[PDB]
């Protein structure tokens, strides 16, 4: 065990292994506060976590041990993994606090977002490398927008930040713009084909510097997607399972699908043909993260031997009905049971 000290940091004590120095606030919010500090024992400039009240109610003390769980299984070049995970108790009957450290990573994409046309390529063909790894863990991210994507000055990136109130979700906000149709009004549950959508809708912005579907709310956002995409066919019809969403949808006017070499003027055709395959209103007929690697836009790019996939990911946990203390206590062994990467 490390020896470890405290210091208050804006109405906050943090304690610590003394490996990490140099602490300075750099966020905070309902999640918990975040400090940069510079790790001496591997050089890294780092991310501190801590969480705050991790163990408050059962949903709370059942997501700190989802995140703990999902972050100790990352190892990809292209995700977020973690370089440390502790906490100052000596025995679980006085644990009560969680840190977790990271890689400090520096811009996300809304920052960078002059975007050429190799730019496009590289950024998307990193995105799908990582999202290859995710989906063949059976994990889905659910919430992919250019702030949960992070890039460094050699243009390289990582998928950070895998629940939003029903208030983060209304109106003219960017937590919305990149959901799919489906999910967005909660038509169907969440299958990882939600995350090609948000991709598309992502490559479109960095081609254009706009958003692809800025809607002012759920419903003026549907009317986008439908005008660009097209409304549902009879193929699709016979497939949706909401009876709500089949009324409302059949209410609206039919429209066929645009031309997207009219709306994405002057890119390159393999461009626009990735586009219609990712930005497919049918979820079933959408092109997969392990094909799209595979399609022409990546050719400077793709290398089958250098795309790795997942170890299994067990999440039996997700359906299991526990006590906080049982909870917490699964966390504690996850805790203890680190191992550092090499
Ligand atoms: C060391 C570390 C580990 C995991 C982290 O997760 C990011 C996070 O907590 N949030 C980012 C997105 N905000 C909406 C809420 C806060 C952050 C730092
Ligand atoms: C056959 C082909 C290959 C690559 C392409 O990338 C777009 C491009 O190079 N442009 C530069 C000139 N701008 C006016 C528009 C964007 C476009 C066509
Ligand atoms: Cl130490
Ligand atoms: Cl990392
Ligand atoms: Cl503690
Ligand atoms: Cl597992």
């Amino acid at each position: 065990r490390p020896t470890f000290y405290r210091q208050e940091l804006n109405k906050t004590i943090w304690e610590v292994p003394e490996r990490y120095q140099n602490l300075s606030p750099v966020g905070s919010g309902a999640y918990g506060s975040v400090c940069a500090a510079f790790d001496t024992k591997t050089g890294h400039r780092v991310a501190v976590k801590k969480l705050s009240r991790p163990f408050q109610s059962i949903i709370h003390a059942k997501r700190t041990y989802r995140e703990l769980r999902l972050l100790k299984h990352m190892k990809h070049e292209n995700v977020i993994g973690l370089l440390d995970v502790f906490t100052p108790a000596r025995s679980l009957e006085e644990f009560n606090d969680v840190y977790l450290v990271t890689h400090l990573m520096g811009a996300d994409l809304n920052n960078i977002v002059k975007l050429t046309d190799d730019h496009v390529q590289f950024l998307i063909y990193q995105i799908l490398r990582g999202l290859k790894y995710i989906h063949s863990a059976d994990i889905i991210h659910r919430d992919l927008k250019p702030s949960n994507l992070a890039v460094n000055e050699d243009c390289e990136l990582k998928i950070l930040d895998f629940r939003h109130t029903d208030d983060e979700m209304t109106g003219y906000v960017a937590t919305r713009w990149y959901r799919a149709p489906e999910i967005m009004l909660n038509w169907m549950h969440y299958n990882q084909t939600v995350d090609i959508w948000s991709v598309g809708c992502i490559m479109a912005e960095l081609l254009t510097g706009r958003t692809l579907f800025p809607g002012t709310d759920h419903i003026d956002q549907l009317k986008l997607i439908l005008r660009l995409v097209g409304t549902p066919g009879a193929e699709l019809l016979k497939k949706i399972s909401s009876e709500s969403a089949r009324n409302y949808i059949q209410s609206l006017a039919q429209m066929p699908k645009m031309n997207f070499a009219n709306v994405f003027i002057g890119a390159n055709p393999l461009a626009v043909d990735l586009l219609e395959k990712m930005l497919v209103l049918d979820s079933d007929k959408r092109i997969t993260a392990a094909q799209a690697l595979a399609h022409a836009y990546f050719a400077q790019y793709h290398d089958p031997d250098d795309e790795p996939v997942a170890d299994p990911y067990d999440q039996s946990f997700e359906s299991r009905d526990l006590l906080i203390d049982e909870w917490k206590s699964l966390t504690y062994d996850e805790v203890i049971s680190f191992v550092p990467p090499p």
